[PDB]
């Protein structure tokens, strides 16, 4: 490690802590800045060469944590606790948990290369009998394929190829994962991730959300249950059985919006997925960026600068190289460098993730000014909920129309209803498995999922959750979490699910702060200087503040509620249920144990 990034003397208390944070915040610019750097030349660029470098710029890192959080031992063990300033108590604390500085340089090196080689084996992984890769083909034949062997095909050949050889790895990193945290105190890594909340009830409180949106999964999933039963029939479909997990129109069964041509009820309606017009006036992946931006410049916040188009990836390079498709936002801890790496493909559900992303953008474009600790969101769920906001609006069919994509509609029963349930296939069918990844996660960190249950306690977790089983049987050998990308990228999933609830709680407040006065569902915050105004001081903040504080001034309460959720789909959940009793639907799966036959000479 450069002298010039290693620390200086400073004294023992608060005010000597102050200088300490400033010097740290200061040199961990650089050391942040040649990591992230590294990791985009390696994930827009796989090669051996560019995974070395990675490992290099990690072990800098390594060193650099090593140094300060060893010296924030030294100086602040003792008194940090007490210090008056809440930010600097914060600060500080984040600085003595060293993570993987706390390991041997061997461990080191060896924890570096499991996250190069988890990264490679996913996002390298094809599925052969010419090679279909993740991104776009296997993706486009889950999204659009109803044919069942040829969607079972996708999914086993994808499970298989990207699972099965993640194994081996995911167990070495598991253990010293553990074995880094558990030396900064923390019982397992899982406790050090949900350590991010600030908040003693963190799982209950989470319980008790899932406990008041499950019925309407259920409802949600047994109508959709009845419609795949019609489209395959009754030996692939059981009406009191999970769904088989290929068949929702995702490689994880985690939203179900491209099978919204199947269960769409009044198809004669205007077609409420854009895709095909978007195909037909020409769209391109940079006209999707731009009017995402445009959105985000109609509230008053930042334009993205030169620097995000000049050095952003927005398509999948023709060049014959490999790229991490999967779509991913990145800050160079510069306050000047900001990028979107992302395959983007012309779709509507494309133009919902490109939002997405750039709203990883704007908070970043926001808070630059910040010294870099407090450079993250208020937790990491808002990170998630910022770019989803501004997609609601963008999806509702009035918006649409202003934006040339869907020529109006009236403004009835059935638009409604149309509406509000594609917006439950993209929402609330992924509420049980943003829950679920991480108690899976969770599980293995704490031991109580030890590799001969990876597999065992994955599928308990999606049929106890999302209601689906695995269309061909499984077994330990199998490791279908990894072929899930956060897995074998290490991403914390819980964040999605605290997103999913926090965005429409953000809506509303929204919203309300427009003047907007009509059904939360048919609101656009498009042009209102006030949501943005309201909207920015949350991304402003960073997270220099607690995440219970920063909620209450903005929606006026301080914590997690599921209430705006449940308004904003209230006519849909009325209308399933009675969808569902007149079809005399079970709710659930009480057949849990069924799992559906191979079809006739597979493959
Ligand atoms: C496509 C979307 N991609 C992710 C993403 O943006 O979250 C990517 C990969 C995982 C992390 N991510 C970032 O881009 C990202 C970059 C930095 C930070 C940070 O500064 O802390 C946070 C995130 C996604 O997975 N999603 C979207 C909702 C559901 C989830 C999924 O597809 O499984
Ligand atoms: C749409 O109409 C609303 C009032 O009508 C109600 O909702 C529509 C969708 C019909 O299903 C009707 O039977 C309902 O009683 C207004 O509240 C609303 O503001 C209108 N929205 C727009 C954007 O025009
Ligand atoms: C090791 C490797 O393949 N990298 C090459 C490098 O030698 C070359 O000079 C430059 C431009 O092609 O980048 C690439
Ligand atoms: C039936 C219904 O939901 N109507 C609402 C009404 O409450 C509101 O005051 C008005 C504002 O646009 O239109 C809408
Ligand atoms: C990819 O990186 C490697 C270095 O390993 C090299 O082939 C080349 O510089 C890069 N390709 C592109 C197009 O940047
Ligand atoms: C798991 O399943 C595959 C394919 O069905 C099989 O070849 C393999 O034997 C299994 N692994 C074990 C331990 O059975
Ligand atoms: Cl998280
Ligand atoms: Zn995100």
């Amino acid at each position: 490690l450069d002298p010039g990034l290693q620390p200086g003397q400073f004294s023992a208390d608060e005010a000597g802590a102050q200088l300490f944070a400033q010097s740290y915040q200061s040199s961990a610019e650089q050391v942040l800045f040649q990591s992230v750097a590294a990791s985009w030349a390696h994930d827009t660029n796989i090669t051996a060469e560019n995974a070395r470098r990675q490992e290099e710029a990690a072990l800098l890192s390594q060193e650099f944590a090593e140094a300060w959080g060893q010296k924030a031992k030294e100086l602040y063990e003792p008194i940090w606790q007490q210090f008056t300033d809440p930010q600097l108590r914060r600060i500080i604390g984040a600085v003595r948990t060293l993570g993987s500085a706390n390991l041997p340089l061997a461990k080191r090196q060896q924890y570096n290369a499991l996250l190069s080689q988890m990264s490679r084996i996913y996002s390298t992984a094809k599925v052969c009998l010419t090679c279909w890769s993740l991104d776009p083909d296997l993706t486009n034949i889950l999204a659009s394929s109803r044919s069942y062997a040829m969607l079972l095909f996708a999914w086993e050949g994808w499970h298989n190829a990207a699972g099965i050889p993640l194994k081996p790895l995911y167990e070495d990193f598991t253990a010293l994962s553990n074995e880094a945290y558990k030396q900064d105190g923390f019982t397992d890594t899982g406790a050090y991730w949900r350590s991010w909340y600030n908040s003693p009830t963190f799982e209950d409180d989470l319980e008790h959300l899932y406990q008041q949106l499950e019925p309407l999964y259920l409802n949600l999933h047994a109508f959709v249950r009845r419609a795949l039963h019609r489209r395959y029939g009754d030996r692939y479909i059981n009406l009191r059985g999970p769904i088989p997990a290929h068949l929702l129109g995702d490689m994880w069964a985690q939203s179900w919006e491209n099978i919204y041509d199947m269960v769409v009820p009044f198809p004669d309606k205007p077609n409420l997925d854009v895709t095909s017009t978007m195909l037909q006036q020409g769209w391109q992946a940079t006209h999707m960026f731009r009017v995402a931006e445009e959105f985000f410049t109609s509230l008053e916040l930042s334009p993205m600068p030169p620097e995000f188009w000049e050095g952003s990836m927005l398509e999948k390079p023709a060049d014959g190289r490999e790229v991490v498709c999967h779509a991913s936002a990145w800050d160079f801890y510069n306050r000047k460098d900001f990028r979107i790496k992302q395959c983007t493909r012309v779709t509507m559900d494309q133009l919902s993730t490109v939002h997405h992303e750039m709203g990883h953008i704007q908070y970043y474009l926001q808070y630059k000014d910040l010294p870099v600790s407090l450079r993250r969101g208020a937790n990491p769920g808002f990170h998630e909920a910022i770019g989803d906001v501004l997609a609601l609006s963008v999806s509702t069919p009035e918006h649409l129309h202003k934006i040339g994509l869907l020529d109006r509609v009236t403004n009835d029963t059935e638009s409604d209803i149309n509406y509000l349930l594609k917006m439950a296939l993209e929402k609330i069918a992924f509420l049980p498995f943003g829950y679920l990844v991480d108690q899976w996660r969770w599980g293995v960190f704490s031991g109580r999922t030890p590799p001969s249950r990876y597999n065992f306690d994955w599928w308990y977790l999606r049929t106890k959750y999302q209601g689906i089983c695995p269309p061909v049987t499984r077994n330990e050998t199998h490791f279908d979490a990894g072929a899930k990308f956060h897995v074998p990228n290490v991403t914390p999933y819980i964040r999605y699910f605290v997103s999913f609830v926090l965005q429409f709680q953000f809506h509303e407040a929204l919203c309300k702060e427009a003047g907007y006065e009509g059904p939360l569902h048919q609101c656009d915050i498009y042009r209102s200087t006030k949501a943005g105004a309201k909207l920015r001081k949350v991304l402003r903040a960073g997270s220099s503040r607690p995440w219970q504080e920063v909620l209450k001034d903005m929606v006026g309460l301080d914590a997690l509620d599921a209430q705006p959720l449940l308004k904003y789909f209230q006519l849909v959940t009325q209308w399933l249920q009675e969808q569902n009793q007149q079809n005399g639907e079970v709710l659930g799966w009480p057949e849990y144990q069924w799992h559906p036959p191979l079809p006739d000479n597979y493959p």
